[PDB]
């Protein structure tokens, strides 16, 4: 009656529809090696738009997934998609203790009703918690 799941963290950075990955929706998923362009929004994260049909929509991508290879006169940034995710020691998915997990991640988790999904780490005597958004599970 009690399951596990393997889960693989994706290839992809998360440019989410507001600045925090707790309750915020992928804006994109770009891969790893994409390259855009950005704004630099607060100490911890960028900003940028990008086209759904003829409406423009902004994103919110977190520091260590763009790393910044020019900077233009307005302000603006171009820079490529570092791919990884993260899992947190607690539900806020917000600072704590948290671990960036490197794309192409392996793991087991076990099925969550709240979408907390645990990841218990053996030299760690704790619970770390992943959102579903962060990995896949291969069929």
């Amino acid at each position: 009656m009690m399951e596990n799941i393997n889960i693989v963290i994706k290839d992809v950075g998360y440019f989410q529809d507001k600045p925090q990955f707790l309750n915020s929706k992928s804006v994109r998923q770009w891969k790893h090696g994409t390259k855009v362009k950005l704004t630099k929004h607060n100490s911890h994260w960028y900003t940028g738009v990008v086209k759904d049909g003829n409406k423009s929509v902004r994103g919110y991508i977190y520091h260590s997934m763009a790393k910044v290879t020019s900077k233009n006169s307005d302000g603006s940034v171009n820079a490529t998609i570092n791919a990884h995710a993260f899992c947190w020691d607690n539900k806020k998915l917000n600072g704590g203790d948290f671990i960036n997990l490197k794309r192409g991640f392996k793991g087991i988790t076990h099925p969550a009703s709240d979408g907390f999904y645990p990841l218990y780490f053996a030299s760690r005597k704790k619970t770390f918690y992943i959102p579903r958004y962060m990995f896949d599970i291969k069929k």
